[PDB]
């Protein structure tokens, strides 16, 4: 029982970490020693009070996405939403949705994308996100509802991936606040990456175990 | 664009109808002529403000049954909840879920109803629950939770729908205000049957075109 979907927020170095029914939100420290839980563990349907009668609110959530303002999209298997989640406040309300990933992403049916994402993060190009399914990844306009580039392999557009574990996929990922880099998390393991928008880029580079620099998810990672 | 999902109400003489995304309340009137659309055709989400928000406003319902009091299990592919549906007013309520099928009723995991039921009707024994999806159905008992009953075809626990189009699947379903009679749907066609708990009795045979006989869904069935 891993991080199974995150997404960046409206607050600065604040991300949202959706484990099983649950989430925690995060004070990352991606620059500064004193990473720390301002929130959760607490289960999706009772801090989201919107989601408490939803799938989202019986399962959680299994991919996820920051938009703009606090909004964000978040998924369960063919299913999602587009959310407002009202950070540090109680205001949360369902935008669109729950609608079926192809009938809110039309340009994903006959893809792998159609019936479940494992991760998502929020890239820096206007309204870009980068989208990952087993060895697949894709480039998508949230805004325009477009495809911008074909369905490719993660090690395409994310080289510095090839030979480690995130070769065949991410079981979690999100932004941050630090321009062009990104979060990614698989089983017990986290990466941190530079990556730059429409270019064949590297580094890193350094991959890490996750609650060797994450104190603030010991006891809460593994949630079993 | 026909019948999808039925469940008795517990208002004598009235049946609730789920076609696409939109519902209609009705006065079935088996002892008489004097048939009516009591509510609609309204959408699930208008209807039904406890599902405004869920998988079944934005998509309807595709099976359904009565269980006791003004209560009644919904369903859409793998999920369903049971609700309060608080027959003619503003407070109608989500009782349990949305679950899985398989967490709903655990017995389903493993064989077709899993991933979707096609139709349901109360039994008058009991808690008793009759499930159908394709060819095959099951005996429930909702209240302890369990299958009373290996999953047969139709055909072997119906024998009075041998060689009728219902021999290979029913769309809908719900079971009369009047002992031991159910009625059943797939495309323009319907029947009234008249059913004993554990037997092989056969008849009725009444298979008729549903617009000839239900004068109040002319310009509802088919819904474009
Ligand atoms: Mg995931
Ligand atoms: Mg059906």
């Amino acid at each position: 029982g891993y991080i199974n979907a995150a997404f960046r927020s409206s607050r600065n170095n604040e991300a949202y970490l959706f484990i099983n029914d649950k989430y925690v939100l995060l004070d990352y420290a991606p620059g500064t020693s004193n990473d720390k839980v301002l929130y959760g563990p607490s289960f999706v349907r009772d801090g989201y009070k919107s989601l408490a009668k939803t799938i989202f609110g019986t399962y959680g959530i299994d991919c996820s996405f920051d938009t703009e303002y606090n909004e964000a999209f978040i998924f369960y298997e063919n299913f999602c939403a587009r959310i407002d989640y009202a950070p540090h406040s109680d205001k949360d309300k369902i935008i669109s949705g729950p609608k079926k990933i192809a009938d809110m992403f039309p340009f994903f049916k006959g893809t792998v994308f159609e019936n479940g994402i494992d991760a998502a993060f929020r890239s820096t190009k206007g309204k870009e996100v980068y989208l990952f399914k087993g060895d697949k990844y894709a480039r998508i306009d949230y805004l325009t509802n477009r495809l911008v580039q074909n369905i490719k392999s993660i090690s395409d557009g994310f080289p510095c991936l090839r030979g480690t574990i995130f070769e065949a996929g991410m079981d979690s990922a999100f932004a941050s606040h630090k321009t062009n880099e990104a979060y990614l998390f698989k089983g017990e393991y986290y990466a941190r990456i530079n990556f730059t928008p429409g270019s064949t880029n590297d580094i890193m580079g350094g991959v890490k175990k996750t609650l060797d620099y994450w104190p603030s998810l010991r006891g809460i990672i593994p949630l079993e």
